[PDB]
RNA sequence: AGAGAU
């Protein structure tokens, strides 16, 4: 309840800025901003960062795609460092 | 893996 930013790693570009956002905003409620840090050199190391409205949403995203084997790659969808511990 | 380039 204090974070909101997810980290997305290893995954075919099926997930792109708009699709990750569509998935995030509908499956997860509006992704405020999706950071595509890689993909500038080339489609290599496609990892991203996505921003969500509060966490129910972000926490939702990591739950939905983490551990997904897509095209032979296991997705590493994770949310920010948990600040809802205590 | 867990940091913002586009």
């Amino acid at each position: 309840m204090t974070e909101c930013t997810l980290w997305m790693t290893n995954f075919p570009p099926s997930y792109t800025q708009r699709n990750i956002r569509d998935l995030l905003q509908d499956i997860n409620v509006v992704a405020l901003s999706i950071r595509l840090p890689s993909l500038r050199f080339n489609t290599s190391r496609r990892f991203a960062y996505i921003d969500v409205t509060s966490k129910e949403d972000a926490r939702y995203c990591v739950e939905k795609l983490n551990g997904l084997k897509i095209e032979g790659y296991t997705l590493v969808t994770k949310v920010s460092n948990p600040l809802e511990l205590e």
